[PDB]
């Protein structure tokens, strides 16, 4: 395996969108706890050069599991610079995956295509499998998953949708962190279920506060 | 080999959670689109009949695709009603997925496991294939999806969870619109087109009125 995978990360004010439960202690604690897994999905997968492409070394002064990348531009200005300069194929991996497991990560990379992609909730992207980075540019933000599949071919590649649930379950607000609970395992879900409970009301299950 | 697919439906106010963005005539026109649909992809998969378990007749009047069915009893009564009365495999599938796909239930008819499960958003359950009916009973609404891996084990039972993105994709409130218009085709999709576009605002999709 020549691929690298590549995490675009930054803990400090991390997911905004959570601080009507969540502290932002408990945000920037959470979104460690987050990063953690992925990082360890990947190793397990058997992918040994993992990047985490940062604008900041906070929370990442101690990290050894991965090589953190500085750049403090925007996503999309980091991540083409990066896919410039990379030479074997990219996995862009989003840090806030904590259902993606080793054997998605697998299927994804083991594409036959030249570009695999994840969807996100909401029209994002999750995941993007690259096998060539100098022919490809990333446009994240709004409707990106549907923008990274018109780039894909506008620029002479073919693309898989990579179909998963799990992998398809990006934690950005409150009502994301019931997914959590029902499906996940590992310190993340710990953490969220150290403080909440699920609890049926309308004939539907609500995250409550425990 | 052989097996039957029953569909859960009503017409009559369907899906109050997607008013005020549809009206009343609104909801149940689109809520009819996303039946065909569904009727289409059993019948796709070669499925040999399907039975609409409806309390109504009402939106069923003509109807040729399907045997409709009339139970007046609560979901899960004349769900379990239903299933007594089965001997070989039975697919339950909600008529709300336009995102399932002959594929999808291929493979969810396939499984190598007692059950088979798929997820919806919040706990819920999508489809649910059972090739023991008599050792199965269901209990939708609520935390539904923990509660049927509970009710296979707790019977000897193994379950395969069935991790799609489109077969999990349940379409009950406006936010699930958003992911009918990215992901899906045909006509539930060209309804809802019809009536809204997607726009990008917080570097996020809406779903917003023409």
């Amino acid at each position: 395996n020549a691929m690298r995978a590549v995490i675009p990360y930054k803990k400090a004010g991390a997911k905004s969108r959570l601080s009507p439960v969540l502290s932002l202690q408990e945000r920037e604690e959470f979104v460690e706890l987050m990063l953690n897994q992925v990082i360890s999905s990947l190793k397990g997968a058997g992918i040994e050069q993992v990047d985490i492409l940062s604008p900041s070394v906070y929370g990442l002064e101690e990290m050894t599991e991965a090589r953190v990348l500085l750049d403090e531009k925007d996503l999309n200005e980091a991540l083409n610079r990066y896919l410039k300069e990379a030479e074997e194929p990219v996995l862009i991996v989003m840090a806030d995956l904590p259902l993606l497991s080793p054997e998605h990560i697998k299927e994804i990379s083991s594409t036959e295509k030249d570009v695999c992609i994840v969807p996100g909730k909401g029209g994002g992207t999750n995941a993007l499998f690259i096998k060539n980075p100098s022919k490809y540019r990333v446009k994240y933000y709004g409707s990106s998953f549907l923008t990274h599949c018109s780039i894909a071919t506008d620029s002479g590649q073919d693309f898989e949708i990579y179909d998963s649930f799990m992998a398809g379950t990006d934690i950005d607000e409150p009502e994301d962190l019931v997914e959590l609970l029902i499906h996940g395992k590992g310190a993340a879900k710990d953490y969220i279920e150290s403080k909440f409970r699920l609890e049926v009301k309308k004939g539907r299950v609500g995250l409550v506060p425990l």
